[PDB]
């Protein structure tokens, strides 16, 4: 229920327990499948038909929360249209050193640093495995699985590290995700050409779609220049946005000044307005999924109608626990009849006519 875990006990587990641990506890009774099954039945409104998948509804879990593939089949129980896991890179790694996960309660926001704590490839590679053909499943019902792949810290070579992530882990995604950073254009279509041939060598039913994930803290020239090579490969789609390494004017939490990547309510309007330009340099012909600061309906609605096809949230379920994502269906799917569309599918992009 929507105020007990509000106001009771994702406010006491914030008192108890460090953000880090927490979210341990959250992947730990995820994956046992402690927690009720979602109430919310999914209405027709909500299905979305992209990426070469149905979508039972719109809106994903970030990358980030499942990080090593542990909690899929929970994820779907608590509500989520898809999952994505990661990101996973190649060689496990520890991640940097804790504490690397803060708190900002009075900003609704969060800072991380973990540093792509992974399990690496062959771990996840088995944990999807015992699961194969359930997601197979999973997948044709309308609930698919994204991974996203990261690459080591100490790699020489990071279009390598992400072509072997997609050949051991593309057999058993719907879709894939590379995330780019901004500081050029020939050396990112020299990536991406390598990552797509890897996926292309996969057998049909084995073959995921591929997306870039990009942070808000791009130049404008670095957004012409990905939206130029996103079309001239055929990259599937975008991912917009990762977390911000600015830091708004008016935060207030004390650990702003933390290093790391800030998500949250600062980062919404940041991400909606990033989808929105990246739909446009596009021409909306590329399927985006947005994420950043993601709460209610309103706010996945005003990611729709910028551009974007889904939506993902990360920072709010450690806010406000597992009934934002039926607050957030419920909210949205009473918006779309307000506004008179038809389905998501009618508002995707709707701003830009
Ligand atoms: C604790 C934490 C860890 C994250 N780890 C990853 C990661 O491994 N890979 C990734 O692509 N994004 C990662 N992200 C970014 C999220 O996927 C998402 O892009 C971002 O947090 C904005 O959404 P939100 O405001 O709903 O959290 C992480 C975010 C948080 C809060
Ligand atoms: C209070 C709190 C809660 C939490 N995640 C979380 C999220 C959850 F959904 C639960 C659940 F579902 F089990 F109730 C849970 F126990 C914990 N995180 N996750 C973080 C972190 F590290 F991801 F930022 N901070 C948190 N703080
Ligand atoms: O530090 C990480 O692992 C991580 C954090 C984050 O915000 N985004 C990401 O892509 N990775
Ligand atoms: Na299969
Ligand atoms: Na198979």
């Amino acid at each position: 229920d929507e105020r007990f875990y509000a106001e009771h006990l994702m406010p006491t587990l914030q008192g108890l327990l460090d953000p880090e641990s927490a979210h341990r506890l959250a992947v730990r009774f995820t994956s046992l499948g402690l927690l009720p099954r979602a109430r919310f039945q999914d209405s027709d409104m909500l299905e979305v038909r992209v990426l070469g998948h149905k979508f039972r509804n719109p809106v994903g879990i970030a990358a980030g929360f499942d990080k090593h593939g542990e909690a899929v089949d929970g994820l779907y129980k608590m509500g989520f249209g898809f999952v994505e896991i990661g990101s996973v890179t190649p060689k496990p790694q520890e991640g940097n050193p804790r504490p690397r996960v803060f708190r900002l309660p009075e900003d609704q926001a969060v800072i991380n640093r973990y540093g792509f704590n992974s399990h690496g490839l062959s771990v996840v590679e088995h944990r999807l495995r015992a699961r194969q053909q359930k997601q197979a499943k999973l997948t044709e019902d309308g609930l698919p699985l994204g991974v996203n792949l990261g690459k080591n810290k100490t790699s020489v070579d990071a279009a390598e590290d992400y072509a072997e992530g997609v050949r051991v882990l593309g057999p058993l995604a719907d879709y894939l995700v590379v995330n780019v950073s901004s500081p050029g254009k020939a050396e990112l279509r020299r990536l991406l050409t390598k990552v797509l041939q890897e996926r292309d060598g996969l057998r049909r039913v084995h073959r995921p779609a591929v997306l870039v994930k990009i942070a808000p803290d791009l130049t404008s020239q670095d957004k012409e220049d990905i939206a130029s090579v996103v079309k001239e490969l055929g990259i599937d789609g975008l991912i917009v946005t990762n977390t911000t390494v600015s830091r708004p004017a008016g935060l207030q939490g004390a650990l702003r000044s933390e290093t790391g990547g800030l998500s949250g309510k600062p980062l919404r309007d940041l991400s909606t307005q990033t989808i929105r330009e990246m739909y446009a340099l596009t021409q909306g012909r590329v399927p985006i999924i947005g994420v950043g600061g993601v709460s209610s309906g309103q706010d996945a609605l005003e990611k729709i109608r910028a551009g974007a096809s889904l939506v993902q949230l990360y920072t709010a379920l450690t806010f406000w626990g597992p009934p934002v994502v039926g607050k957030v269906k419920r909210e949205l799917e009473a918006l779309l009849k307000e506004q008179g569309f038809g389905g998501v599918t009618d508002a995707i992009g709707a701003d830009h006519r």
